[PDB]
């Protein structure tokens, strides 16, 4: 059940942008969203694909585990960053797309369709490149069916062994206090232009003390500068919640 | 292992008794402060829920990484333990009297066995099945610590590898995109002047893609001297490049 609180709608007016949050506390029956028609509409998932990528990976066999070395060859990549060898959840977090798209080749199409099938994400249409179908293909996921899945993840409940979702977790860490934790991924298809904007993505979950909760955003980015309100719009919205500190 | 005596100009300023002890990859490459002290034994204190952890979750005490430690709403030593708490939240928060009850589940027959698998320092739990780690014969070193923690970061223990990854998470206290810490604290108590009490800071730290398994221990006989168990490991690292 999910049930639409429209004065969330006042961080991305605001900011002047145009976007959805699901917030759920405890589980994917408690969802909360300022608006229920976007919270359903289904968006490239750009890079929160690496979240299902590495755990097929690991299920296929193609990453070896969690302490495999992803060697760079010496030839230029897009992004300076990515220009180093790298851990998994190194490439998670930096976001390494080169790393994802070998991965992807090595899974391949017939594998891949399976694990999406297994995992029910989003409209499941990798058409077009095995390596590109989450950057600029057909594959589409709504912040509903992100809620669903990282619940899924959080509980083991993937099929996938308890190891592998294990070990996918840990590599999302990105916020750590004694009784503060936060796995996320954001994701970036690009800057578009104005009638034609590209979306960005922000995506996990926060354990504080005994709680969880699950969320994902997304928004129309038409501005290089608006990318960081991936973060600070959630944000807000959690700590008016009360979920950040007390 | 070699010796750094350079290294000991960290704990000079404050004049700690201690030793730090940090190897590269793994543990045959180690190098420490005081090679003496390296391999001399201590109370672990809470550096035990490491163990323990694990063993609760093995035997089933833990039924998995999502069980809630309800508090029974009766009075803890620590105001921070006063309160339901994860598994992580237990370790992170050092709360005492979860452990405690988890011990007394396991129980010593089982606790035994665990402890010689994991070839856990003296392996001597004698005293009281609920404060052997805190107030009894239970000895471990620094080196031992750091062979353990390598042993849990390669999936090793004799214990499953979702256990040791449950643990593990539970053990992260720093993130960044290519940096991540795993460590745990741990402080028997003041003692005496002539008899310290000992204070500790054990974990792994893994920059891009190198890994530093780490303890550090010292003498401790006042409780405003307790941050330096975190500060003097952590500025040796940072002079190393780690960080």
């Amino acid at each position: 059940s999910i049930t639409e609180n429209t004065s969330w709608n006042k961080e991305f007016s605001a900011e002047a942008v145009n976007g959805v949050f699901v917030l759920c506390k405890s589980s994917s029956k408690s969802c909360a969203t300022n608006d229920l028609a976007r919270a359903s509409k289904e968006y490239l998932p750009a890079s929160t694909f690496k979240i299902p990528n590495a755990i097929i990976g690991l299920e296929t066999g193609v990453i070896k585990n969690e302490h495999q070395v992803f060697k760079w060859d010496g030839k230029p990549r897009a992004m300076k960053q990515w220009e180093r060898d790298l851990t998994l959840r190194g490439a998670i977090q930096v976001s390494a797309v080169p790393v994802f798209q070998q991965i992807a080749r090595e899974v391949g199409e017939v594998r891949m369709q399976k694990y999406l099938k297994k995992f029910s994400y989003g409209n499941q249409n990798i058409s077009g490149g095995i390596d590109k179908f989450w950057l600029e293909g057909q594959l589409r996921i709504s912040a509903v069916n992100q809620v669903e899945f990282l619940e899924s993840l959080y509980l083991n409940k993937l099929s996938a062994s308890k190891e592998n979702q294990l070990i996918v977790k840990e590599a999302l860490v990105t916020e750590a206090a004694p009784e503060y934790l936060v796995h996320s991924k954001t994701g970036f298809s690009g800057v578009g232009t104005e009638s034609n904007p590209g979306v960005a993505w922000w995506v996990g979950w926060v354990e504080k003390e005994t709680e969880v909760y699950f969320f994902a955003f997304n928004m129309d980015i038409d501005n290089e500068s608006k990318l960081p309100l991936r973060k600070s719009i959630p944000t807000k919205i959690m700590e008016s919640e009360g979920i950040i500190g007390g």
